[PDB]
C-alpha cells in the first residue's frame, strides 16, 4: 500500500525517445535528405544534437546535487537560481506545454482527416474534421492521463511498440525486390550510383535553402525534459535522469542517421508513377540514372511537371516499406505519446509552482487528490487551454512563438550550471562530473542565437513574456529561502574586494571618517541612527554597538535570534550600516572589546559616536565615572569623540518606526559651529560633510572663532566668519553661583592638606572634589559658562550647533568636574548640539 | 581664477539645437515629403519625437535631483541597477559618440569632394579624397576643442548663425516667381493644386515604403544629451537643463514641420530639366498638372526616367534658394556642430570614467592633465578612436550598431527612473513637475521595440556586447563597502555554509605551517584572520604599533596568503583571545572556526599555562565555535631574506588521507577533508575514513556508512571499521599513561567533593583520585585509539581525528591535556584534531 | 541526551532522536 515508482528505461529513456520521435522523422526527413544530400542532412543533425547533447549534460549535473521531488524543470532551476528566475520561467514552460498539447493532437487529427478522405467518407466539413477529432482525441488523452500514473506509463510502452513494428517495417519492405508499380514511383532496392548522386544537393523551390531545413529539423530534436519532468515518481533520480537522458539522446540520433542514409540510397528524386514509362528499344534519349535500370523519365526531369519520387513525393517511406498502415500506426503512435507525455509535465509543474506562493491567485490549482496526489486541477487547467487551442485548429503561426518559449528554458537550464559551477560554494557537490561549465555557457548563449534566427519577432514576445513576470517577482519579494547560487555569489564578490583592500598601504590621503556608534538596541535611540546614517551613506563605515550587560558568559543561540531581528529593522529604514555586540559585566569594558576588535583589516572605526547622559544628576556617582572613562579610552586608543545632545533626549523607549527630526527637509536654518582649537579638522569635516546633502542644502554654514587663509586654502566653501567676542570677560553672578552649586554635592570641605592625606583620604572614591583643584582651575570653569552664554546669545534659534569637546588632564581633573563643563557648556539650547575633538590628525587633505 | 559658466540659452539649448539638425534636414527630407506626401510625414516626425521627448523629461527629472558633474550620466544606472551596468553602459556610451565624430565628419568630407568635382581638378581617387580630409577636420576640431571650452562656445555659436542664414536663403528663394531656368526642373511659386497633390503618399522604388521613410529619419531626431552631458559647466542645472533641453526639442520640430509643407507646396514630382518643354498650342493634350501652367512634362511620366522634380532630384532645396552657395554653408555648419558636439561629449564621458572608482577597469590615469583640468587625456582616446574609423571610411555597415548603443543608453536610462521610483529608493526625490514613471516606463518599452525594428541582428550585438563587459567584470574602499553591506540582506542557509577560521599564528613568520595549511582550504573561498595577542599594558596607536602591524600584513601578502592581520592588547593570552573572538569580523564575515597549535612542552611549563590553554578550548565551546588542534612532530614555532619552506608547499602525491570518524559533530570533521582535496597538492590524495562498530553487525553498518558517505556526494574512497577499541590497551602503554599523568595527581586518599575544593583553590589544576577513577575508561580508550592509529596510518600525509569533549568541572585541565597528547603521540605525519559545534554542515537536500 | 554519539543517519534527516547539543555535552550537571 505503497505508491509506485519507476525504475530509468521505464520512467526516462522510454519517455525522453517517444518525446523525441515525432511526425517529421516520417514525413521530412526524406525530403529534407533529397534537397539537402546526405552528407550535409547529418551536418544538420549532428548540428542540432550539440545543442540538445550540451543541454543534456547541464540538466543532468544539475540533478544530482541532492535530493529532487516532484516540479521536475521547475524543481530544478528554481532551487538553483533563486525564486525571481525560477519562478518567471515555470509559468511559461507549462504554458508551452499546454500548447503542445493542442499542437500534437492537430497533427494527429491531420492524420486521420486524411486517412478518412480516401478511404471512405470524409466527416461534416474539412476544417470542422480537424476541431472534431481532436477535441475527442484530448478528452480520451484526459482520462488515461487521469486515471493514474501506472496506466499512463502502459499506454507510453504501447506507443513505443508501435513505432518499433513501424521501424521494422520498413527496414524489411527496403530489402525486397522492386515491383512494377514499386519502381515506377523510384524506388529499386538496393545500390551504389543511386547512393553516389544522392550525397550532393539539389535544392529546389522557395523553401530548399540549408537555413530552410535547419528550421525545419531543429525544433523536432527537443523534448528531452520528459523524464525529468516527472522527477517526483522516479525511485532514484539522481541515477535515473542522467542514463535515462543521455541514451535517450544517442538513440534516436542514431535512427535519424540510419533512416536519411537508408532512404536515401533507394528511391530516385525523380520519378513518373505512370506503369507505361518502360523503356522502349532504339528511340531518343535517357535522362539520368533511370535508364539502366529500364524504366524512362525524360518527360518529367525536362518539364519538372511529375508528382513522385523523393523530392515531389512526400509519404515515399509509406511507399518503400512492405505494408503502409503500419507506418500509418507509427504516425499516430508518434503523435499521441508526445501529447501525452507534454499534458503530464505541464499539471506536473504547474502543482509545484502553485505549492509555492509565488503568484497571487494561481494557488487554488495547488492541491493533491488521492494516495499519490495527482493534480487533478492542472490536468483540467490544461485540458481547457488545450481544446481553446484545438477551437482554433490553424496554429502555423502560433507555433513559432510556442517553440521559444521551450528555448527560454534551454538558455536557464544551462546558465544555471554554468553560474552554479564558477560559484563553487561548499556544498556544491554534483556527482556526475563529466560537464564544463564554458560548454555550458556556449549552450546559453546559442540557445539565444537561434531563437532570433528561426523568427526575430516571436523571440521579441518570448522575452518580453519573460520579463514581466520576473519583473513582478522582484516587485512582490516573497520569502523563500532556497539557498540559490545567486545567494552565495554575494558573499564571494564581497570577499574578493574586502581581501583586496589589503593590498593598498596606508596613506594620509585616503582618510575617512569611519564611526563605532553607541546606539544601544537600536529601536531605543533611533535620532543618532539617523544623524550618522546621514553624512556616512555611501562614503564610509558605520558600525552600530551594544554591550549586553549580564554575568552570563556564553553565547546562547537565541542572542543570534536578536541579532537578526536588530539587523531586519535597520534593513526596514534603508540604513547602511553593521550591528555588532558583545557581552561583558559593564558598559566601560565592553566599549574596549569593540575598539580593540572591531572591523576587518583596514575597515576599521576611528569615530566615536556617543549620547549625551542625560540623568548625570540622579544617577549614582560611580557611572559618571565609566561615561567619562570611555572618552578617555576613546582618546587613548587614538580615536576622534562626538558626543550628541538634545533636549527631550535620545532614548525612546523610556506596528511602524518612529520617526525624527534628521528625516525631514530643514531648510532656511543655520548651522553654527564654534571652532575653539585645532583638532586637525574634524570640527569642521562633519557639518561640511553634512550640508552637502539635499536635507541640509538650503543651510547657512556659520564659523565662529591668519583664520581666513587657513580656512579658504582648503576649499571648503564656508559663507561666514566671525570673532568670538571676550570669552576671558567675567560672566555675570547668577549663572556662576548656579555653576558652583551644580557641582555641590561634590564638594568635600577639606580645607588644605598634604597630598598624601588627600589621596589616603580619596582613597575609596575618585569622582568627589577637593577645594585645590576647584581654586586651581576656576578660571577655564568660568570660560565655559561664559561661552555657553554667548552661544545661547548668537544661536538662539538654529538647526544645529557644532562646539569644541574640552579635554580634561587625567590626574589632574577628577571626571565630576569634566562632566559638569560638558553639562554646562550645552544647556537650555533647543536644537541638536553637537561636541567633536579629532585625533590630530590632518582630515582636510580629502 | 574661476571657471567659466554657461547660461541656458547657450549651453544647453543652442548646443542640443546644433546636434539635432544634421544633414538629413538638407539632403533627404524633401524626398521624404515627395515620396510619403505632407499628412504622412508630419505622422513620421511627431511619431519620432514623442520618444526624444519622452526621455527629455526622464533626463529633466533626473538634473533636478542633487547636483551631477560633466560625463555622469550613467550615475544613475550605476545608482539605481549596480556598478556593473552604470559603468558599462557609460563605456558603451562614450564610445558611440567617438565612433559618431567619424560619421559626421565624413559627411562633410563627402560634401567638400563632391564640391571638389565640380570646380576645380580632383588630385586622388575619390575614396582617398575623405580620408584625407577627415583626417584633417578632425584634427582642426580636436585644436579648436582642446583649447577651451571658451574658444568651443564660440565655433557652436558661428555654426548656429550659418544655419540661420541658409534658412533665411532658402525661405526668401520660394517666395520669389520662377524663372523660366527654374521651372523647368520643376519650381513652381505657391500653389494650391500642388499643395494638394502632395497631400498623399507616391511610392516608388526599392526603399519606397514607410518603414524604410522611418528607418531614414528617425535617428535624425536624437541627441538631446549634448547639453546634459556638460552639467558641470553650467550656472544652474536644475533649472537650465530642463528648460532648454525640451525647448531645443520643440524648435527643432517646427522646423521640420515647416520645410516639409512649404517645399512640398512648390515643387511638382516629376520635370524634365531641358528648356525646350514649352507647351505648343494646338499640339493634341497635355498630360500631368504642369501642363496648366506652360510645361510638358509627358514622356518622362510615360517613361519614369528623368532625373529632376521632388521625387528624383535630393538637392531639390538647393536651387529654390536665392543663392546656391549659401545652402553648402549650412551643410558644414550642420555636420561640423554634431561632430563638436560629439567630440566634447565623449571625452566627458571618458573622464569621468577614468575618476569613478566604483568601475575600476578603465582607470588609466596617471598625473593630473591641465592647468583647467581638460580632460585631455579623454579627448586623445576619442581622438584615436575617431582617426581608427575614419581611416575604414565605409561606415553605411557600422552605422546601425552604432545607433542602437544610443536606444540602449536610452532604455535603461528610462528604466532607472522608473525603478528607483517604484522601488522608494532613497536618495531619489526628483522635483520636478513633470515627471511620471508610468510614463518613463513606456520610453523604456518603446526604445528597445524601435531597437529590435530597425535592424534585429544589430540590436543584437549591441545587447551581446554589452553582456561581456557585464559578465567580465564580476568574474577599493567604496566597491568592498558596498558589496559587504550587500550581504545585509542575504539570509544563510545551510546548503552555503563556509568554514570562516580564527588562526592564532602570533607573529605570523614564527609559525608559518598553521599559516600555509589554513591558506590552503580557505584560499578563494571563505575568511581567515591571523591574530595576536600582544600580552602586556595597554595603550595603543604609538607609532611604532602600527608599523610592526603593518610589517606582518607585508609579510602574508609576499607569500601570497589571502588572510587579515589582527592585534589586540590584553594582559593573558586567554583574554586577548575572548576579545577576539567576541568582536572580530563584520557583519556576516566573522570567524566560527577557532584553530590553534598544540603546546608541544606542556609537561615542563607551569601548570597554570596549562590551565589557561585549556580554558582557551573551554571559551571557544562556550561561544559556538569549532576547535581544530594542529600538532607536528618537529614544532611549529620556527623561532625556538627568504621566506621559511613548510610541508604544506609542496605536491603530496598518491599519499591518503586518513579519517577518524568517531563522534557525529555535525559534519566539520569531514568537510575540512574534502575542501583540502579541492587543491593541486592534495588533489591525488586518497580518502579513507574509519568508523566504529560491532563484530556481529559489521557489514550491515558498514554498508549504511557507505550509503551515508554517498548522500553528501563527498567522494570518499575507503570505509573501514574497526571493532576493537573497548578492549585493553597493552601494558607499557598504561603504564605510560599513568606516569604521564603523576606530577599533576591530588593523592588525597578519598574525600567528599565538598572539602576538595579546599586543597585545590590553590592549584586548579590538580587531579582528585576520586575523579581519576571515574574517567577510567575514557583515559583507556585514548590509548587504545593511539594504538590504532599507530599501526593503520603511519604512512600517510595527514590524520583526523576528532577531539574529544570534557565537561565543566568534571575533568580538570591535566586530564584534558593528557587525553589529547595521548591520542596524537608518536606518530609522524600532521595530526589534526577537529571538532565542530553540533550543528549541521552538510545536507542531502536542495531546499 | 547526555552521551555522545557515533554517526547515524537519523541526525540528518527531516520529517528518531536528536544530536546532544554543545551545550548538553559542555556545561556543568
Ligand atoms: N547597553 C549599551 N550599549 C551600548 N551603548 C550604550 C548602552 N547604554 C548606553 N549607551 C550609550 O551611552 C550613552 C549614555 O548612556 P545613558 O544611559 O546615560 O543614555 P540614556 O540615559 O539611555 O539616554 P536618555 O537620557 O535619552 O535616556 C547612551 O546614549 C548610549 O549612546
Ligand atoms: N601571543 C600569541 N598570540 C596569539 N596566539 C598565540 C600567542 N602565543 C601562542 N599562541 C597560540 O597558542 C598556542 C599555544 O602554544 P604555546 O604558545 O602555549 O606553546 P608554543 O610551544 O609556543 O606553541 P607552538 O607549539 O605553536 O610553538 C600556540 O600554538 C599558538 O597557536
Ligand atoms: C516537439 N516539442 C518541442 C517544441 S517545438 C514543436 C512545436 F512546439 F513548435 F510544435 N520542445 C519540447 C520541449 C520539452 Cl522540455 C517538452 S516536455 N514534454 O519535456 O516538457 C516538449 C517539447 S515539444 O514536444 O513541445
Ligand atoms: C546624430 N546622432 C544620433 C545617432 S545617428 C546614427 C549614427 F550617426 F550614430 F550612426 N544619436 C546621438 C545621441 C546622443 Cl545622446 C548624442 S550626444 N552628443 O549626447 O552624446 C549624439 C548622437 S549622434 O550625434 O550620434
Amino acid at each position: 500500500k505503497e505508491p509506485v515508482r519507476f525504475g530509468w528505461v521505464k520512467g526516462v529513456m522510454i519517455r525522453c525517445m517517444l518525446n523525441i520521435w515525432g511526425v517529421i522523422l516520417y514525413l521530412r526527413l526524406p525530403w529534407i535528405t533529397a534537397q539537402a544530400g546526405i552528407v550535409l542532412t547529418w551536418i544538420i543533425i549532428l548540428l542540432s544534437v550539440t545543442v540538445t547533447s550540451i543541454t543534456g549534460l547541464s540538466i543532468s549535473a544539475i540533478s544530482t546535487n541532492g535530493k529532487v521531488k516532484s516540479g521536475g524543470t521547475y524543481f530544478l532551476i528554481s532551487r538553483s537560481l533563486g525564486p525571481e528566475l525560477g519562478g518567471s520561467i515555470g509559468l511559461i514552460f507549462a504554458f508551452a506545454n499546454a500548447v503542445g498539447v493542442a499542437m500534437h493532437t492537430v497533427g494527429f487529427a491531420a492524420t486521420v482527416r486524411d486517412l478518412l478522405q480516401e478511404y471512405g467518407a470524409p466527416i461534416v466539413d474539412p476544417i470542422n474534421d480537424i476541431r472534431i477529432i481532436g477535441v475527442v482525441s484530448v478528452t480520451v488523452l484526459l482520462a488515461i492521463s487521469l486515471a493514474g500514473m501506472e496506466w499512463e506509463s502502459k499506454a507510453q510502452v504501447l506507443f513505443f511498440l508501435v513505432i518499433m513494428v513501424s521501424f521494422a517495417n520498413y527496414l524489411v519492405g527496403t530489402l525486397i525486390p522492386p515491383s512494377e508499380d514499386k519502381a515506377s514511383k523510384g524506388f529499386f532496392s538496393y545500390r551504389a550510383d543511386i547512393f553516389v548522386q544522392n550525397l550532393v544537393p539539389d535544392w529546389r523551390g522557395p523553401d530548399g535553402t540549408f537555413f530552410g531545413m535547419f528550421s525545419i529539423f531543429f525544433p523536432s530534436a527537443t523534448g528531452i525534459l520528459a523524464g525529468a519532468n516527472i522527477s517526483g515518481d522516479l525511485k532514484d533520480p539522481a541515477i535515473a535522469i542522467p542514463k535515462g537522458t543521455l541514451m535517450a539522446i544517442f538513440w534516436t540520433t542514431i535512427s535519424y542517421l540510419a533512416i536519411s542514409a537508408t532512404i536515401g540510397s533507394c528511391v530516385v528524386r525523380d520519378a513518373s508513377g505512370v506503369l507505361n514509362d518502360t523503356v522502349t528499344p532504339g528511340w531518343g534519349a535517357c535522362e539520368g540514372l533511370a535508364c539502366s535500370y529500364g524504366w524512362n523519365f525524360t518527360e518529367c526531369t525536362q518539364q519538372h511537371s511529375c508528382h513522385y519520387g523523393l523530392i515531389n513525393y512526400y509519404q515515399t517511406m509509406s511507399m518503400v516499406s512492405g505494408f503502409a498502415p503500419l507506418i500509418t500506426a507509427g504516425i499516430f503512435g508518434a503523435t499521441l505519446s508526445s501529447a501525452l507525455a507534454c499534458l503530464v509535465s505541464a499539471a506536473k509543474v504547474f502543482q509545484c509552482l502553485c505549492e509555492d506562493q509565488l503568484y497571487p491567485l494561481i494557488g487554488f490549482f495547488g492541491k493533491g487528490y488521492g494516495k499519490n496526489k495527482e493534480p487533478v486541477r492542472g490536468y483540467l487547467l490544461a485540458y481547457a487551454i488545450a481544446v481553446a487551442f484545438i477551437i482554433i485548429a490553424e496554429l502555423n503561426t502560433i507555433a513559432p512563438i510556442i517553440s521559444n518559449f521551450f528555448l527560454c528554458s534551454y538558455a536557464l537550464i544551462n546558465f544555471s550550471c554554468f553560474h552554479a559551477s564558477i560559484t563553487n560554494s561548499p556544498g556544491w557537490r554534483p556527482s556526475f562530473q563529466y560537464y564544463n561549465k564554458w560548454a555550458a555557457l556556449f549552450g546559453a548563449i546559442i540557445s539565444v542565437v537561434i531563437m532570433f534566427l528561426l523568427t526575430w519577432w516571436a523571440a521579441l514576445i518570448a522575452i518580453g513574456v519573460v520579463l514581466f513576470l520576473l519583473l513582478y517577482v522582484i516587485y512582490k519579494k516573497p520569502e523563500v529561502n532556497w539557498g540559490s547560487s545567486v545567494q552565495a555569489g554575494s558573499y564571494n564578490l564581497a570577499l574578493s574586494y574586502s581581501v583586496g583592500l589589503n593590498e593598498v598601504e596606508d596613506h594620509i590621503k585616503n582618510y575617512r571618517p569611519q564611526c563605532l556608534v553607541l546606539t544601544g538596541p537600536p529601536n531605543f535611540r533611533p535620532a543618532l541612527v539617523d544623524f550618522v546614517g546621514t553624512f556616512t551613506r555611501n562614503l564610509s563605515l558605520m558600525i552600530c554597538g551594544h554591550v549586553l550587560i549580564g554575568p552570563h558568559k556564553q553565547r546562547m543561540p537565541e542572542l543570534q535570534l536578536i541579532a537578526n531581528g536588530h539587523t531586519k529593522w535597520l534593513n526596514k529604514r534603508k540604513i547602511k550600516a553593521f550591528y555588532s555586540d558583545v557581552i561583558a559585566e559593564d558598559l566601560r569594558r565592553g566599549v574596549q572589546i569593540l575598539m580593540q576588535a572591531a572591523g576587518l583589516g583596514r575597515m576599521k572605526p576611528n569615530i566615536l559616536v556617543v549620547g549625551f547622559k542625560k540623568n548625570w544628576q540622579s544617577a549614582h556617582p560611580a557611572t559618571v565615572e565609566d561615561y567619562i572613562g570611555i572618552l578617555h579610552d576613546a582618546f587613548d586608543f587614538n580615536y576622534g569623540v562626538c558626543v550628541m545632545r538634545m533636549r527631550e533626549g535620545l532614548n525612546v523607549s523610556k506596528e511602524e518606526q518612529a520617526t525624527t527630526i534628521f528625516q525631514s527637509e530643514q531648510g532656511k536654518k543655520t548651522i553654527d559651529i564654534y571652532w575653539l582649537f585645532d583638532d586637525g579638522g574634524l570640527t569642521l569635516l562633519i557639518p561640511y560633510l553634512l550640508g552637502r546633502k539635499r536635507r541640509w542644502s538650503k543651510c547657512k554654514i556659520r564659523v565662529f572663532v591668519a583664520i581666513i587663509s587657513l580656512l579658504s586654502k582648503f576649499r571648503l566653501g564656508f559663507h561666514e566668519v566671525h570673532i568670538l567676542p571676550d570669552i576671558n570677560q567675567n560672566p555675570r553672578a547668577e549663572h556662576t553661583k548656579r555653576f558652583e552649586d551644580m557641582i555641590a554635592p561634590f564638594r568635600l570641605n577639606d580645607g588644605f592638606k598634604d597630598e598624601a592625606t588627600v589621596n589616603e583620604m580619596r582613597r575609596d572614591c575618585p569622582w568627589k572634589i577637593s577645594d585645590e583643584e576647584i581654586t586651581k582651575n576656576r578660571v577655564k570653569s568660568l570660560r565655559q559658562v561664559r561661552l555657553n552664554e554667548i552661544v545661547l546669545d548668537y544661536s538662539r534659534d538654529a538647526a544645529l550647533i557644532v562646539i569644541t569637546l574640552p579635554i580634561g588632564r587625567k590626574g589632574k581633573c577628577p571626571s565630576s568636574l569634566y562632566m559638569a563643563w560638558l553639562e554646562t557648556l550645552s544647556q537650555d539650547l533647543r536644537p541638536p548640539v553637537i561636541l567633536i575633538r579629532g585625533n590630530q590628525e590632518n582630515v582636510l587633505t580629502f
